[PDB]
């Protein structure tokens, strides 16, 4: 009867959750979008009126547009899509879960294929994050008995969840950092523009509104691609950790709390 | 140095699979790729001629319709963001890290707002996961009891892995063929496209391309919305589950495999 309390809190938890965010959210964005549609209403008025178009003309002409960009096409000179370095840019977002959809499947063949390569993929991407976890938990253990052994001259080391969620969290923080210095010059973004989009792409939600190495020519572009991909494939291990301990952490303390109501 | 052995060798094995995939992709891709550039090529062609406009000012005016699209505007009427239900959709698709991408938020405020919102909410959401998986072979378990004692008449009952994992994909493959019994009117998309965006959102990849439940009128609209959530959270579900227990048996046939190779 326990383990049915703690389901049933944490679903309640989770829904009052969603409650709050959505309502905060709204608050936050809805005078931003009505003043973005209102911005852009005005400018398509301004525009038909300009050259005495219709707006029949323009809505098809918007319709064709909104196919090509679905097919690659943009207004500012990006990369080719499923090319070799783009299919693996893609291959790379499908098995980590991110899904940018900055490129997406558009025949039937290349979507039977996805389905079949996510299905195999997927598995391996989570176990390789989970030896990375456990490999990493024993260099710390190895390294605090080691450091205590050599500081004596004056296995059971495993360290407290607690230790290795602050471990985690530095580490994040370290690569965010670093990405965000390197994306800021290079892109035409802000830092914490930067921040976001590393924030967003290592937790793989992957909105997409924000993609890197998107811009066809990127000067060296050999480097540059190999460092972004690094980066990402750094700041993903280390989030999926942080994610785990702190599932762990909440774990702990939902029993507590139901230890404590009686 | 065994657990080192089967972390570089998952290594290795993820990295050929990454170049095959993309490979792959490619081959199937490029070709309609670039037939697509090059339809869009002609009808911006054919557009520009007819009305006399510059491509200057075709640029400039498609420029607008990004920036305006970037706010969620579409060619075709589409449901408001951020009033108080596309908030519920949008936390909805962040606390699950599926992340559909087609509400992002876009002032200051909003973006601080969903670090701290998705760093304390996914790790609840893949708590909830693991409670159900851990409930759902408690109640196997005891299904399988309860059958070998009635069929007698004439705890360490738990499955092993490979039934979880059949029953699971049976579970998976009948939640994506209920739920495409609608989706499929409704949306007026074709089955297969049902079934492969519901493949695509229950593994939490969330491309965007196909997003469903935004169509401004949806006729009922009231029991829509709640369908769609139900449908959603239990593919979800399914295939999380499906994952991990995948992911296990992969790591069982590492192990194998290096015991082969002695
Ligand atoms: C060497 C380690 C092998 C393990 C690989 C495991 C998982 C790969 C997961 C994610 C990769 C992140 C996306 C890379 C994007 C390529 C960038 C570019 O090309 O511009
Ligand atoms: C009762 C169970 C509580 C636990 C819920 C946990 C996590 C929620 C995760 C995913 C739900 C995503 C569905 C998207 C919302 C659709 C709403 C709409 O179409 O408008
Ligand atoms: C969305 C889930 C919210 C998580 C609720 C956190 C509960 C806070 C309890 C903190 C005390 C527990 C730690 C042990 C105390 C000795
Ligand atoms: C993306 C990497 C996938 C690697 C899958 C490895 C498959 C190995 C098959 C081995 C089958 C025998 C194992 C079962 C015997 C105990
Ligand atoms: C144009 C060069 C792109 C470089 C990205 C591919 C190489 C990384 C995969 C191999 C890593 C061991
Ligand atoms: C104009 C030169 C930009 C090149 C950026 C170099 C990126 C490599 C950093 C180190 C890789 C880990
Ligand atoms: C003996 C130790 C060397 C092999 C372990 C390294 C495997 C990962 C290297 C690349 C970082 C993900
Ligand atoms: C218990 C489920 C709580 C969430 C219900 C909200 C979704 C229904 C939307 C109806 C709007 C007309
Ligand atoms: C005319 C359109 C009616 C569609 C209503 C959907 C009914 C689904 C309810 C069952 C939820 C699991
Ligand atoms: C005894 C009842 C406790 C459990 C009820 C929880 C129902 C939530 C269903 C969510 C399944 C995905
Ligand atoms: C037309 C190519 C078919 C690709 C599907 C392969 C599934 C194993
Ligand atoms: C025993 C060596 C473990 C490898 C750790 C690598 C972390 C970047
Ligand atoms: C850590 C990488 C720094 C890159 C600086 C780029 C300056 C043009
Ligand atoms: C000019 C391309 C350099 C690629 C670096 C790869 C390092 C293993
Ligand atoms: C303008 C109000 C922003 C509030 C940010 C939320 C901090 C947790
Ligand atoms: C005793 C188990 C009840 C909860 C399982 C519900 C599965 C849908
Ligand atoms: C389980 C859903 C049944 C099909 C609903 C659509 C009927 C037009
Ligand atoms: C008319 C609104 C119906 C809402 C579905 C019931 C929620 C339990
Ligand atoms: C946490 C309380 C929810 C508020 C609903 C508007
Ligand atoms: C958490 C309650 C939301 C307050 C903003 C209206
Ligand atoms: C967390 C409270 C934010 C209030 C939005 C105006
Ligand atoms: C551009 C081809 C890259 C080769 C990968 C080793
Ligand atoms: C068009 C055939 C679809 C096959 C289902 C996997
Ligand atoms: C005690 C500090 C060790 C950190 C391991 C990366
Ligand atoms: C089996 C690896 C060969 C490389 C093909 C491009
Ligand atoms: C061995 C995987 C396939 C290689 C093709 C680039
Ligand atoms: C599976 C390897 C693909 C080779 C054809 C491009
Ligand atoms: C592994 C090689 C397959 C070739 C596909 C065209
Ligand atoms: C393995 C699939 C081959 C693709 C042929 C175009
Ligand atoms: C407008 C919908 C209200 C939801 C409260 C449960
Ligand atoms: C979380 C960093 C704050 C950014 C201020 C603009
Ligand atoms: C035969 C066991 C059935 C379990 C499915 C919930
Ligand atoms: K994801
Ligand atoms: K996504
Ligand atoms: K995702
Ligand atoms: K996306």
């Amino acid at each position: 009867n326990e383990d049915n309390a703690r389901f049933l809190l944490l679903a309640a938890l989770i829904v009052l959750y969603l409650l709050g965010g959505a309502a905060v959210f709204s608050a936050l964005e809805l005078a931003h979008e009505r003043q973005a549609k209102q911005r852009w209403e005005e400018r398509l008025a301004q525009f038909s009126r300009g050259h005495q178009l219709s707006r029949d003309e323009l809505r098809g002409f918007l319709r064709h547009y909104e196919e090509a960009t679905r097919a690659g096409i943009r207004v500012d000179n990006v990369r080719p899509r499923w090319d070799f370095t783009g299919a693996f840019y893609f291959v790379g977002t499908v098995v980590s879960t991110i899904g940018f959809g900055m490129t997406t499947p558009a025949t039937v063949g290349g979507k039977i294929f996805l389905i079949f390569y996510g299905l195999v993929g997927c598995p391996s991407t989570i176990l390789f994050f989970n030896l990375f976890l456990e490999r990493l938990i024993t260099i710390i253990a190895y390294i605090m008995k080691s450091c205590h052994q050599r500081q004596l001259r004056r296995a059971g080391w495993k360290p407290s969840v607690y230790y290795v969620m602050l471990i985690l969290c530095t580490a994040s923080i370290l690569i965010s950092c670093c990405a965000s210095a390197m994306y800021t010059p290079i892109e035409g973004w802000s830092y914490f523009d930067s921040l976001y989009f590393c924030f967003v792409a290592f937790s793989t939600i992957g909105f997409g509104d924000l993609v890197s190495s998107q811009n066809a020519h990127y000067e060296s572009q050999g480097l540059y691609r190999f460092a972004n991909f690094v980066f990402i494939l750094m700041g993903v291990c280390c989030i999926y950790s942080l994610f785990n301990v702190i599932s762990i952490l909440i774990k702990q303390s939902l029993n507590w709390i139901l230890r404590k109501m009686d």
